[PDB]
């Protein structure tokens, strides 16, 4: 067992706590329903079965594979979280859940590619759907709080601030390893995106989940 | 200059007429605002210019043209669905990221070494363009449902239009060289020059004509 395989392997056992956790909470409701906490539970099960697989084993292609279903779901989550209280507006909800898919195929199609010059704008292209998330995120998905009550709005707007500073983790920590500049070697950069997602997939969930918990007494 | 390059120049004239028809009809708009106008125009010039440099993977700037080209094309469908009513544009929006995804992932497949990998990836666009097919015939067709018949049978003529073309990308795909390979690359390219005509100059001068049309 090289270094990688290990880091993967702590991250799978991560993803392993953090869904049992949300199933345990799953079964002691507290007012929350319960898609929101199946899709808590879903996204660590999808992610450790993708880091499993690296585990076993372009470089982390599984990577690429686990973003794909994982980050719409974190945004649903979100977005179930700034209506939790209103009609659902399920148009706006797949426009960020769709988006946010190509953020991560322009990821990949970058990583994918030969020429510097086209892996670059593959990456702006990411960069660009990706800021289209955070504008979403912070002005429409953001106004549907105003209508409810500030204890809900107060529990976004932190949920929001810790979802938008670890996605921003994600270009940053690509674009500085091998996929990017190569400024960090292969090594420090699954590091890096071990650390990053159990923040993003356990993290936020559960401050999501405990969040909303508390909310309702 | 070969087969294709011919087939690409061809093209690019095609594209070249479309545009100025649209151009022209915009002088003398007929109640179709300019918004609609300008789409319609920009749609052929972005897909004139890929060609035109292909003229001058294989086909890369195929895919850059479908990835501007495409949610343009949903962008003026969703507007004729909404033509004398408030414009929906999270339901714009969701279509053209949907329709993004369907292109992206066509690209991956397209650049994947193993085979497997190549036809999950066509699935997965299938996927995303199945949902696009479902949007623009429930939650954009129920749009028109509020407005007059006359506005609701021209977007049904318009939608089944669209569908029909839409449909024939994902098939030349798959039986040409990225595909099974039952037809080789200079056949694949002409039907990539056909099929985008009628669905870039087609579908916009049915739009177009049909608006005019109507208000008279
Ligand atoms: C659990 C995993 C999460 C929340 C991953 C999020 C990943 C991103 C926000 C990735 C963004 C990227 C860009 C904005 C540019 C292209 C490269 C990517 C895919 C790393
Ligand atoms: C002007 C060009 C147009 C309207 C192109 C449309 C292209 C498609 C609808 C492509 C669809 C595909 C799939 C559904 C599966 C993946 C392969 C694609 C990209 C050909």
């Amino acid at each position: 067992m090289n270094l990688e395989s290990l880091l993967h392997w702590i991250y799978v056992a991560g993803m392993t706590i953090g869904a049992l956790h949300f199933w345990s909470l799953s079964r002691n409701p507290r007012g929350v329903p319960q898609y929101e906490y199946l899709v808590a539970m879903f996204i660590p099960i999808w992610s450790g079965l993708a880091y499993m697989a690296m585990a076993i084993d372009i470089a982390h292609y599984a990577r690429y594979i686990d973003w794909m279903v994982t980050t719409p779901l974190l945004l649903l989550s979100l977005s179930w979280t700034a209506m939790q209280f209103i009609k659902k507006d399920w148009t706006l909800i797949g426009f960020l859940m769709s988006t946010q898919i190509v953020v991560i195929t322009s990821g990949l199609i970058a990583d994918l590619s030969e020429r510097d010059w086209v892996r670059y704008l593959w990456y702006i292209c990411g960069v660009c759907a990706f800021l289209i998330i955070l504008w979403g995120i912070w002005n429409p998905l953001r106004a549907k709080t105003r209508t409810q009550s500030s204890e809900l709005a107060n529990l976004y707007d932190k949920l929001v601030t810790y979802f938008t500073v670890l996605w921003i983790g994600y270009p940053i920590v690509w674009i500085i390893g091998p996929s990017g500049f190569g400024w960090i070697n292969q090594t420090i950069d699954t590091f890096l995106f071990c650390l990053l997602p159990f923040f993003s997939k356990v993290g936020f969930s559960f401050l999501e989940l405990h969040g909303l918990r508390n909310l309702n007494d």
